[PDB]
């Protein structure tokens, strides 16, 4: 277990996956009862606690498919995780989305070579577990949250060579851009476990709008509640 | 239009899309009030009638993304269609599925070059309209139907060069194989309309089991009922 | 057998392959002696009759490589067809060609993934049977018909995303666009049978010119005579 | 001009294109009247003479699409060549072919990236000029030469990494392997000039059979006569 | 400067890039004079100090091309870094390498889509700055260190689907596998700055050998000295 | 061998590889003691003589990866060659380089399909033998020659379809264009022998400047001297 050093049993079957290990710290201290730090390797904090009687873990994943994939592989294969929910921010690429909107990723497009290699150029659609997608949606609805369910783009490239790199994706209905969901969805299917990616729109890549630190924390807190209730 | 010769007005905004024109005839005659044929070009029957007082059309699409894409394009761009539901059969590629199960396609993988060409080799995930997916799922649940929501593979190739062509897809959670869903989902996104593909398992490609003519009809009718209630 | 329901000797070894089943009907009724229907599945009419004492069949194929491929596979593999001649219309992409010109496809370019998958990205040239090409050419010549022998492009996509999709093809000598020849030529080679695709220019995609219905019929009949004399 | 140093009228509009400059010498000295050398750059001999009162040139090309392409480009673009006939040897990849058979390449498959780059991964079929194909065929026929008209594969790679590199090509009807035809047919189309590739089977890549030097000469001379009578 | 929050001027023009932020901490505390922490965002520690009078920074990069690329982009474009040396461990894929050997990456092969996308399928070779490569080699030589200069493979995938994934790379002379160098080398060229990747063999992927914690620290310390002397 | 007809023993282990057989003749006659021709097949001159009492061969390769690859394969596999140094000219694609500069190819980018085919679309970086690279660099330095070590592009295509084909390569640091280095470097790795490609800038593809015949000779001779001292 090279990247997570914890005894077997230290990680719950249900796990939240923020990217930032400090966001994992924040979640554990604010949302979990009796949180226990089980991982410090590479400063990639992982905690285990309880939420309304359910055992839940929260583990930083790092940025991009290659990093997140290492943690996901180890969590599933070595620690026996079964329900993986990524919680994150994303940049909106259509004006149909507003700042602070919640996006639940039905599928994840990608520019990564991950599946081009696996399927020899054929097209595999990495998808959310429908049961999780459905219940997360119901949770957001019951809170009156602006929520969209649809496509995201998982990019390898935060900083593209050219401007307006997402125009074509938007024309084909893609809602927002992040960097990991395609990897999570593909690995979940590979191992036959369940996964979901939930996102809050922190930036609007079309209007140039940005969320204030107060706005971020408020909608972030709500997202975490949704994930914890779903899981 | 070149392939549908009816005037604007003859075709309803909500449309069922079977592949076989004789299935279009069947659906129209058995499930719609006052069905009237609007198209005979290439024997590709299209009908319009009413369901619970609202107009619904039913149009044969032919087999494969290239044929279906012609009809879908014309229906949306020339006939103003807004809600497009494919109903069809599919071959199960996993033992998790049984004959007569309903599959609702959350997304559609493909071996077609359609999106490889459009996205210069990057990976686009053709997806269902979530609202239609959700409503169809709830419809199937309310009837106690065995139903799965997940991936299907839209193939160009009914007869593959080698045996076991679908095993890698199945290993990554793909439920069933058909030939059009990826086209429907991509074009719906292209035009900003709604789409869904619902399928009944008529053939099991792992077990070799096959439904009787009597069995086919019974579950097909049920699928049509689900589709009409989803509009 | 799944898409053609006829007994094993119902189809002749020589077969004309229009796309539109209503054109198959027309050909049977007007050019064959004792035409008898052998298929009605999916309204995809097929007939067998005689021409100058020899059995000939005529079978609708539907549009695009995926559809046509299903029929061609079944015809060759189950029904023992040996000589397959596609007769169709095409759109000219060069002003070197005029409306009503006959084009005999020496080979067929494609945007389909069928051979990219088969040959792992290498380039396979789907070609006509030379003997049939030569015989058809001599037939057109003997009638003083304006005829060209060269490349066609078989596209998956009747409706392209952007304007002027065929310019580069034309710069490299491609004469006209249709949707099936590449599939026909590839499968004929796969099974070691003989094939040819003959086309009438019905639309000029550069000049926007279109043939009248009377013009379509006169040249179409001529093409059919050429095809029948070639088999 | 950088690879052929001759004045602008030194080269004839009709040109034979063997690969080996020493074969160009042989052809000039044995089949042409008043042969005169016009090129010595890189030892890539080119000659102009007459055949039955009409000027004909013969120019060495070197091996492979990159080399041959340099000569073909310069010949067409700087020297005004219009009719280019490659005469060469090839390896048969099907037992349907025998040593000493003549193959006239109707088209040329390739593993070169030349058209994958040009057509962004779509498939272009490089083809012979039909008029030249037909005339050469009639010439071979008139001499009772065993002749086949069909596909060849132009490879970048004389020495493949693994055994049996050509099996799949042969399964799809490809007759023989050489290294230039695809480049010749593509550039002839690029510039709107006429081209043909004629080949003698010198080696059988299936049976391991090889022609004796005496056999090579007799059939080679025959091929040259056919080429000269075709231009 | 989203991922590194430091004032401009806080980062030296010369920077070491370990992957693990705790390795950056180790380097700063053991090799640098007056080390100052300038970054804590995402626990991705970055320090600035001096080495033998030279101002040097050390910054954690995270794992994989997507993560490392974010930091590299920001360091170069926002902080003005000019000399970037990645120091890391790698797994050897040839028995010509021994545990504890030093590898200096002359170039970096990859399975990432980074350059396939940029160059539209053409092949770009990401390379080290020769001056750095040369001087690092001279530094290792003067210490009598077992050192190899050549290819590495930068993979997206720590955990491959199949076993023996590196056999073909090894057959073409590739020395070792890591996850970032191709990204570093490509970005360095993109921005016209200088880069190098130096690696110690911590694991042997062929023999299954592994380094002891004492062995790792000893050869690691040596590598850091080499990098600091080179920079 | 098929393309080099000399016995084993005639060819030395160290070999210079110009492209032009007349350059091979030049090198042999002007730089070697007792040069003796060993090959005349296809006018592709090869010589063996001595340099400072050790045998050195010189062999023409032709133009492009397919031709050069034939000779390289035969030299290594049949003639036992162990050290292969290409000497040639190249076109500069950056203003950083001046006419008459020496370029030593650290690696070779390519548009050839050679490695795309071998590595199923992943990216292999063809590299020089570092020891030869280092020694050649030191040789050039000792003579005060303007020398650069870095990337070159090996193209299949001397005459591109559109203007400015090399600008993207230049933006990513590529120094100069030639047609063979990528082949030489890949095959050397394939066979586990040494290789290096040294080039003089004879043409500037940005400025359009060109060296005089007198200039070419002077810097060419110097390059040969460097090459012979590198053995
Ligand atoms: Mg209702
Ligand atoms: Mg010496």
């Amino acid at each position: 277990t090279p990247h997570i050093s914890a005894p077997p049993g230290a990680v719950a079957e249900a796990i939240l996956l923020p990217g930032d290990p400090l966001r994992a710290k924040y979640i554990a201290e604010n949302f979990l009862e009796n949180p226990v730090l089980y991982n410090q390797v590479r400063n990639m904090f992982g905690y285990t606690g309880t939420y309304k009687g359910k055992r839940v873990s929260v583990q930083g994943t790092g940025m991009g498919i290659p990093s997140a994939s290492i943690y996901i592989h180890e969590l599933v294969q070595f620690y026996g995780c079964k329900t993986l929910i990524r919680v994150g921010t994303a940049g909106a690429i259509t004006e149909r989305l507003k700042l602070r909107d919640l996006v639940i990723a039905q599928a994840a497009c990608t520019d990564s070579s991950i599946n081009n290699l696996r399927f020899a150029g054929q097209n595999y659609a990495p998808i959310a577990t429908f049961d999780l997608l459905r219940r997360a949606y119901e949770q957001a609805q019951s809170r009156g949250m602006p929520v969209h369910v649809g496509n995201v783009l998982s990019t390898d490239t935060f900083y593209h060579d050219q401007p307006n790199p997402y125009q074509l994706w938007a024309q084909f209905g893609v809602l927002a851009v992040e960097m990991e969901a395609a990897g999570l969805y593909t690995l979940a299917a590979k191992f036959g476990v369940q996964a979901l990616c939930i996102l809050t729109i922190s930036d609007h890549l079309i209007t140039g709008e940005k969320t204030t630190p107060q706005e971020r924390q408020e909608t972030f807190d709500q997202m975490i509640e949704v994930a914890l209730e779903t899981i």
